[PDB]
């Protein structure tokens, strides 16, 4: 039973180190998987972690009882700025139940629809734009996208506004960020060139803290009922205290950037995969068109876009945006009945490999077909994991949805698409993934929003 | 006869070392203060005289015996502009054919067309402004130059520049704006030359445009429009030239306009109150119809004051036709140049009283009460301002929504400044807007 687990071999003392020496290291990882099977252990110098791509494995390393949420050395590296959020915490860490606990309420189906109206605005601005545009004009989708989503999630969570859509260049949080993180994955990778480097990670840090005391000082000057309010307010008695200031920002960091990356990410993929099957497409639009009959979305209506949540859905299955989450051992033991694991032993969930299991989702797994979601309670458990798992799952998960259903939706009723450079994918990388340089032209169908 | 007022001369220089600015309109005031309503102003190669009295601009405004003449900067803006509208000569071909061919597009029939246009850059810029954080405040320029520059995009040609889009100036604003330092660098190469590159990038994407797809507007008209003296088109060359001069004289002066009625109306509360009752009182639709917008009196009282202390167009040129006396005093042999000098015009005590530095818009409470050529912020003539009603039309109707949607605030207590590049504005303005949270 036991056996002897798959490794690409070393290159002496950097291990396997150097293949992930490029842009794309999650679609490198995907290869190996395609070459290697269902698992296979990865060496860095000081790290060792095994990369797991079949549901049969993934469905025992969700098992909380014997598996808990691990910070990679990429969530240790957000750590610097993310500190100790919900995002970037150990489970058993006490600020992580503590926030958990006081922030949960924020993100019940209540709170949704005091979210709902906020949401609209930014909806209604990116439409807008994009009525706007002149014939020769074209969308950058992923940039719109990005736009869209930092500013709904913080006009909802913190009624500040990023205004993204009155600048023509990303907002300077984004170009921070962006940096911020796309830095902790080069270190992923302690020599000088580096101390310079990390003078520009100190910089951009400090730019999403002074976004941070903005909202803070905004704050201080007006009455309303939203994260911040929570993260000020709320009380967790199990603890008996609240949030205390330095992790109150964290949290603020902690949800600006986690939510709206990865929603800027599903989105793009959406409408690139709609554009590249066109009946799918005419299908969404019609149920578009059918159900949002109010001049601007109403909530209800918003929720039995039951397609446009399938073909979101299918979007996450080929390319989930967060594509990775990592996980320890607890205590001892034996991972499919043959590879055997010391306490401490890390994993990594491989995502898109997952999500092409042939042995759940049949033979056609690179295929769009959202119908694939017809019947969620066929598919099998812990075969669908775009939002991580267990206590630890994305707690922005329904936030996240219910934002893209609108917005998809909104698009799909007010725009007919067009992908005039028939084009060619290219998933760029930055812990998340996205289509870069997609483009399209939108014509107007020319519906008033009042 | 008399022999004519002038500032000392330098040997060579003449008056030139009195001049030596970045300002000229202001020193030139500043000048008329001491030499009073006519003084001849030498610079080498150039003699001009400028006038400051309404007794002689009446006489200046004679088109009998005086016409447009181009300045030198007229005549530098004409190497991007050409024989369009602004900048061509009165006698030549192109002049009364454009006018003949492009005056209706400024009837009221016209003007009403233009009207949903202009609420909806309006509307841009007022929820720009709504969507403001507490931190944040505004740049009234330049706000109002994206804003002006847009509606006359819009109603022009129906293009949409989007400068509320971008947190940064339009291409086409910078290149202007130094393709105007550049007439008075002339007093760079190619990157001039490159000014015009987008320029031309702003009429080539027009044209194509207009191309690619109902339209009747000032576009349409310059295409199909014809002379009925002549019967002869506006050539190709000569359409491009005219859409740069609409682009350009009209939209900057509008913005200068604008960005000083609300300069005047934070540094005078009272008038401030009773202009933003008036805008209340009258503008009830969610979005202004048409003639409330002709309901805003004092608005419009308020503009026209605006204009009385800092024309932003603030100076015009003329030549004498034949050889003539001005004044029954000063002898002018025939091409010699006047310059109404608009600013002085405005504070003539002989007109406007001793009070003349004072914003009161009360001034206008019965315009035809004014003497005539008293107030001439949109020159004269058959060279008067084509778009004036356009541009007073949205200023009103701008002014007003601003007026109704927020309580205005002078938080830097701002000092006037300002620039001068062929118009004025007051640089650097900036106030802070406190939504009085009415939807749209
Ligand atoms: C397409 C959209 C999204 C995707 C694909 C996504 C994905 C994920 C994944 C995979 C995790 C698990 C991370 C791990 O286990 O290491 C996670 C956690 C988390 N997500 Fe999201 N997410 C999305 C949207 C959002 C939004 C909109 C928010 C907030 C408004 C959000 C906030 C969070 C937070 C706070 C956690 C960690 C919670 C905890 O551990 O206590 N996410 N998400
Ligand atoms: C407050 C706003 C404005 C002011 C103060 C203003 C001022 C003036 C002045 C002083 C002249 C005469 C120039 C000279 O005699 O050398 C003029 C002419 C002209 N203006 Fe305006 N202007 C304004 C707005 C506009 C607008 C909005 C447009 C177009 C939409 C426009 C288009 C023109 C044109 C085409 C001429 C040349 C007239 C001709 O020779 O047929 N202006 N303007």
């Amino acid at each position: 039973t036991i056996k002897e687990m798959p490794q690409p071999k070393t290159f002496g003392e950097l291990k396997n180190l150097p293949l992930l020496n490029t842009d794309k290291p999650v679609q490198a990882l995907m290869k190996i998987a395609d070459e290697l099977g269902e698992i296979f252990k990865f060496e860095a110098p000081g790290r060792v972690t095994r990369y797991l791509s079949s549901q049969r494995l993934i469905k025992e390393a969700c098992d909380e009882s014997r598996f808990d949420k691990n910070l990679s050395q990429a969530l240790k590296f957000v750590r610097d700025f993310a500190g100790d959020g919900l995002f970037t915490s150990w489970t058993h860490e006490k600020n992580w139940k503590k926030a958990h606990n006081i922030l949960l309420p924020s993100f019940s189906q209540q709170a949704m629809k005091g979210y709902h109206a906020m949401m609209v605005d930014i909806a209604v601005q990116l439409v807008q734009k994009w009525e706007r545009l002149n014939a020769d004009e074209h969308i950058e989708v992923p940039e719109d996208m990005t736009r869209l989503t930092l500013d709904t999630i913080g006009l909802c969570g913190f009624n500040y506004r990023f205004n993204s859509f009155y600048r023509d260049q990303p907002h300077p949080f984004i170009t921070s960020m962006v940096r911020a993180l796309d830095e902790a994955m080069n270190k992923l990778q302690d020599d000088p060139a580096y101390d310079e480097n990390k003078r520009q990670f100190q910089e951009d840090i400090k730019v999403m803290n002074d976004l941070v005391d903005k909202i803070i000082a905004d704050r201080k000057a007006s009455q309303s009922d939203d994260l911040l309010t929570h993260m000020l307010n709320g009380k967790d008695p199990e603890t008996g205290e609240p949030l205390d200031g330095e992790n109150i920002r964290y949290q603020i960091i902690t949800f600006l950037i986690a939510g709206h990356e990865t929603t800027s990410g599903l989105l793009s993929f959406a409408l690139y995969f709609l554009v590249k099957n066109p009946h799918v497409l005419q299908k969404a639009a019609e149920e578009a068109a059918r159900v949002l009959v109010d001049p601007v979305p109403s909530y209800k209506h918003v929720k039995q876009l039951k397609y446009v949540g399938m073909v979101l859905n299918e979007a996450l299955r080929l390319w989930p945006t967060a594509p990775a989450f990592s996980l320890y051992a607890k205590e001892d033991t034996v991972l499919g009945g043959e590879y055997p694991l010391e306490k401490g032993d890390e994993l990594m969930v491989l995502i898109p490999q997952l999500h092409r299991d042939k042995t759940i989702w049949g033979d056609d797994v690179e295929e769009f077909r959202p119908e694939r979601f017809e019947n969620p309670s066929a598919i099998p458990q812990h075969a669908f994991k775009p939002f991580g798992n267990g206590q630890r799952a994305c707690i922005g998960q329904q936030f996240a949805l219910h934002e893209a259903t609108l917005v998809l939706g909104m698009m799909l009723k007010h725009f007919d698409f067009e992908d005039h450079t028939n084009y060619e994918l290219d998933i760029k990388e930055t812990l998340t993934l996205k289509p870069e340089g997609f483009v399209v032209k939108a014509k107007s169908k020319k519906i008033p929003l009042g």
